């Protein structure tokens, strides 16, 4: 027998109570219909489903543009002396970020150079380290980039790794780097910590060198209430829980505060668990959608499991005033969270446009709980990646999803093609308040697209940011690896179509199942 709340929602859904099984009835009687939202905004089960639906539709407003596949090359600077082996090798290059102006997010001009920090490593090896690259500011040629080498030096190992973050210019023209320090000494686990160091560079006759790395230290690795700690994860992980404490994005607000916006999972404030399946807030559709979703969740062990472990978070904390030796001043509740919905939302990024703050992130939809949604994405397109987006009136204020569901970009080609992309990272555009340039890496790692095909820098493309909290992808593309949009940067030749996006035979190529899930 249904309680009265369960009975209310069943009738509003326009389904007959007698058609419900005993297992279904007892599920509805567990439902918690009155949990007050924690601070911030959730990607709900309905939001996730709409994002995937939009991806399946391949609507030109949100689809990542087709890139002309003939044009795609390995990045010369990704052939470099490897941080671990100490030998010159052609490396995968993936997650990358430019040094930016801490206030505006514009790509910084350091003594006439643009500077990018990048994850690189040998395909099919555990080789995760970051490298500093440079080129003349405004230069548009992939091949003019040069690799200064690994920030943390040669003779490195997989026991201590560097994953992604951000970088800005300090007031004295040194660089403050935020990155992910990963310690794998505890049984090879990816123990992630947000770290920071100051980089001192020098410039001699067209060459930029890394003179010194100072003040390298851990900033934050979770508190337990707002964000999940390594100990918490380890306490309950049997192989189904993600661990995330990474991808820290530094930005300074109008009030002179530096913040980190970062990737994590929620803590005890609103923790993962089987109870989240029974928190009505997490669903976010009408009654009929919500009930159908509950029943689907319960009918599949995988989905139930995923829902039980899902609690991705985009966090924020305020740093203290020391530019070069940052520590946490205040922790806040996540800006965005996805309890029940996804256990992985990465590369959070904030861009200020006018008086608004746009929060973007990359995600692979196959890390969400709704297996039907992401498998349908894979079936329709051959990939499940997206960029999501929100907007707020202040850096810490309430973020509202863009384009209804939060969808911003959707995958347009199969994951194992040369022109597949991930790790979308938007950079503002000089003298434009309604556009950002979307950068990404191209070709998925570890040789999945074929012989000699390394992860490289994608051509970048403009995304228009509209005043009504929507976005529109524009048919404006650059060369590979362009971080700076201007009137010199357009290269319309790079834009492909559904056909030219593919090398010969890729349309009929066998799917890489491990890759797409
Ligand atoms: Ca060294
Ligand atoms: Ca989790
Ligand atoms: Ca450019």
């Amino acid at each position: 027998k249904l309680n009265k709340d369960a009975e209310n929602v069943v009738k509003k859904a326009g389904i007959d109570p007698n058609s419900l099984t005993d297992d279904q009835i007892k599920a509805l009687n567990k439902m918690n219909f009155s949990k007050a939202a924690k601070s911030g905004t959730q990607m709900t089960y309905n939001d996730f489903q709409k994002i995937a639906d939009t991806l399946i539709k391949q609507d030109g407003r949100y689809t990542v543009p087709f890139f002309k596949a003939s044009e795609i090359k390995n990045m010369p600077a990704a052939t470099t002396k490897d941080a671990q082996t100490n030998t010159i090798e052609p490396l995968d290059v993936w997650d990358s970020w430019p040094v930016q102006d801490v206030r505006t997010g514009q790509v910084a001009n350091w003594n006439g150079y643009q500077l990018v920090i990048a994850m690189m490593g040998i395909p099919n090896q555990n080789d995760n380290h970051i490298y500093l690259l440079y080129n003349k500011y405004g230069d548009n040629e992939l091949s003019h980039w040069k690799n200064v080498g690994p920030i943390f030096g040669y003779n490195s190992t997989a026991v201590s790794q560097e994953w992604s973050g951000s970088a800005v210019l300090n007031s004295d023209n040194s660089i403050q780097l935020f990155y992910t320090r990963v310690d794998t000494s505890d049984n090879n686990t990816n123990h992630q910590k947000i770290a920071s160091a100051t980089l001192y560079l020098t410039d001699n006759n067209g060459n930029v060198s890394l003179a010194q790395v100072a003040n390298d230290h851990i900033v934050f690795e979770g508190d337990g209430y707002y964000y999940q700690t390594y100990d918490q994860w380890k306490a309950t992980n049997k192989g189904a829980d993600n661990i995330a404490m990474r991808d820290a994005h530094v930005i300074e607000d109008d009030n002179g505060d530096r913040y980190l916006v970062f990737e994590a999972s929620t803590g005890l404030e609103n923790y993962q668990g089987e109870d989240q399946i029974y928190n009505w807030l997490n669903y976010g559709g009408d009654d009929a959608f919500n009930i159908k979703s509950l029943f689907r969740i319960l009918s599949n062990d995988d989905i139930k499991s995923r829902a039980t472990w899902a609690n991705a978070a985009i966090g924020i904390l305020k740093l203290n005033k020391d530019e070069k030796n940052p520590k946490v001043a205040e922790l806040y509740s996540p800006l965005i969270s996805a309890p029940m919905v996804s256990d992985e939302i990465e590369r959070p990024n904030v861009v200020k446009l006018g008086n608004k703050y746009y929060l973007f992130a990359a995600t692979r939809l196959n890390r969400g709980s709704n297996d039907d949604a992401w498998m349908n994405a894979n079936y329709a397109v051959g990939d499940n990646v997206a960029m999501v987006g929100y907007v707020a009136d202040s850096l810490t204020g309430s973020y509202k999803p863009l384009n209804d569901s939060g969808v911003v970009l959707t995958a347009s080609v199969p994951a194992n093609w040369r022109t597949a992309t991930y790790s979308y990272y938007a950079v503002p555009v000089a003298g434009k308040d309604d556009q950002v340039l979307v950068t990404s890496y191209m070709t998925n790692r570890n040789g999945v697209a074929g012989k000699g095909m390394d992860s490289t820098w994608a051509p970048s493309f403009l995304l228009q940011i509209n005043p009504d909290n929507t976005t529109t992808v524009l048919a404006k593309m650059t060369n590979q690896g362009d971080w700076i949009w201007d009137d010199s940067s357009e290269n319309l030749d790079m834009i492909g179509d559904l056909d030219s996006a593919a090398l010969p035979g890729e349309r009929d190529k066998p799917v890489d199942w491990d890759l797409i899930g």
